[PDB]
């Protein structure tokens, strides 16, 4: 299992110790407060009122937590995943990333605290 | 394991099928959007800018998800709990509740989707 | 989870730290060598060639591992149980016992090493 | 998780659906009765009184259950493994095999019923 923080201003994302293998069942819980610029802060589901101006993940709001598994495209995590199985042929290290527009991470602030574990299967 | 919705306007709370027993390890993931009145909505951590005007749980924001276990006081759930063990002598059915001021639930809207499972121990 | 030894000559049985609660899923693995009298030894499934002359559990061979849950009757364990759920209304502390005829445990020898854990549910 | 039978006379072994990956925790429970030739039968720990005359696994008795993981050497399973982690660099499909001398499986009989699951980690 892995526990750590994902900084909102980390454009490259946070590589975890979790390697997702075919058949794996995982659970993720994410908490905390972060911003993509404004003085306010939002939770792991991001800002439901903000337009998508070229986010790294178009299936989650700006300011949401998302992930990549190996060289997959971005996958929404939001508040977390409960006993979740990845799509076919998706495998590899899990990287957690704050959802923002590439090149605009410099003014981000805060972080999410995240736990990831493999479930019995 | 239990999956279900918790309505923001349900003052009594949602009784789950989960009975927390001594030694149990549990994981909860909560997602979704709800409101304690305003036209906006907030996630399971609630509204970090709103004052506490007599919330059922003073350790979480207005609009956050909280719970009771048996006849315990309110315990913050927020976005969830990862492989969590309850305090000493806390046991019984888990009831999930939206955090608002008693008598003011009538104008609430939305709900959280919540999963609860017992972990290996 | 619980790990310990169950002596063949312990007529009262070995009380474990496991309390089986309704809904619980458990796994048990038992190993080792024991005897109900003879110089030979048998594994946790006992002696398949020996008649039942008044065993505490008539659903397992003499020399097998069995258990009681709370005040239940004896239940066969043998080599173990995989993600097992108890019958309706069966609950309480798990006691492990060597299957022999009451009053004849004094000449028994050896023991089984046993692990018990609760599974995710 | 995988459940199936391992025939005593299957020299090649029974390939399971389980792929053991680095970091995996697994539990195995094996039960039943089998023989390497004689009219008697023995459990998954095999025959503790029989000499090793060139067994595929020298760390378990003749008639015991053993396994290979990928291209590893034989590893004793016996009655099972509880929340077990493989040695460094051992990975791949789990094959279950009855422990006997190569070329002598033709007169074997019976089988073991085996469950294998991955545990939370
Ligand atoms: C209008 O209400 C508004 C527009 C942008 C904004 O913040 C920027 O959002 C960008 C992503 O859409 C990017 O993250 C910039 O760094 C932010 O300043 C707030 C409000
Ligand atoms: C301040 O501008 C403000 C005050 C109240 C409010 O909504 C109410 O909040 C109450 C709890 O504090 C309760 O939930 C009421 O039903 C809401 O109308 C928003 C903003
Ligand atoms: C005959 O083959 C035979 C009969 C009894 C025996 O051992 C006794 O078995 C009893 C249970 O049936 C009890 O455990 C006694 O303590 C044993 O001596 C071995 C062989
Ligand atoms: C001695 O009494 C004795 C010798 C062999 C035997 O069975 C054979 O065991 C071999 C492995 O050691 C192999 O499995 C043969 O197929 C068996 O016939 C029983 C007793
Ligand atoms: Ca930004
Ligand atoms: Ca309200
Ligand atoms: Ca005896
Ligand atoms: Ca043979």
């Amino acid at each position: 299992a892995w526990k750590g923080e994902v900084l909102a201003n980390n454009e490259a994302g946070q590589v975890t110790s979790i390697i997702y293998n075919p058949g794996d069942v995982i659970t993720i819980v994410a908490a905390g407060w972060a911003s993509y610029g404004p003085t306010q802060k939002w939770g792991p589901q991001g800002d439901r009122e903000h337009p998508d101006q070229g986010l790294i993940c178009h299936d989650a709001f700006c300011g949401a937590l998302v992930m990549k598994i190996g060289n997959s495209g971005t996958i929404p995590v939001n508040t977390g995943l409960f006993r979740w199985v990845a799509p076919n042929n998706v495998q590899g290290a899990i990287t957690l990333i704050y959802n923002d527009v590439p090149g605009t991470y410099g003014n981000n602030s805060g972080s999410f605290s995240v736990n990831i574990g493999k479930d019995q299967s």
